[PDB]
């Protein structure tokens, strides 16, 4: 119920981060069923793009999709335009980067609206949030505005 509030999303975004395989170690549980458990995706640069080929376990059963992914404005800012096909039909859309520390993680952020839908997943480069990138994650979530620490279910890939 409400609008979408203002996201803000970063100002210090590093694309030439994003290569190899990163795992979604922790969304919302709508993320969850509607893109998959167990989920992680494999990146190769592209030029000016990224191609994404993600594994996940959507309603019991397993799926690659693939996608691939721009930025939108000065890379700097952090929105990320991403397109997203399965099983022959194709998606598209904007998300936000809320927060990153350039190195292990990326929390994303996406809003759809006299109502509202939110969707966050987190991105790590290990198969654990440990350490440096826990902490960071942590304070993050404390003074959060969009994201409710609460809600965000963790991976366990230990998935079939
Ligand atoms: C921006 C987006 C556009 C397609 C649909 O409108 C859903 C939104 C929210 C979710 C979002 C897609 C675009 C694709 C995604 C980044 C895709 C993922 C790739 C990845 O590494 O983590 C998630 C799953 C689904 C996704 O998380």
């Amino acid at each position: 119920d409400g609008a979408c509030p203002e996201v803000k999303p970063v100002d210090n975004f590093d694309w030439s981060q994003y290569h190899g395989k990163w795992w979604q170690v922790a969304a919302y549980p709508d993320h969850i069923t509607k893109y998959g458990k167990c989920g992680w995706a494999e990146y190769t640069p592209e030029g000016k793009s990224v191609k994404v080929s993600r594994y996940s376990v959507i309603h019991g059963k397993e799926y690659f999709s693939e996608g691939t992914a721009y930025p939108v404005g000065d890379s700097k800012i952090g929105k990320i335009y991403h397109s997203y096909t399965i099983g022959g039909v194709t998606q598209e859309g904007v998300f936000n980067v809320l927060s990153t520390d350039n190195k292990n993680y990326i929390i994303g952020y996406f809003c759809s609206y006299k109502g509202h839908m939110d969707l966050v997943w987190v991105l790590s480069r290990s198969m654990v949030l440990t350490g440096e990138a826990k902490t960071a994650v942590e304070n993050y979530l404390i003074g959060s505005p969009v994201v409710d620490s609460q809600k965000l279910v963790y991976s366990d890939f230990s998935c079939k």
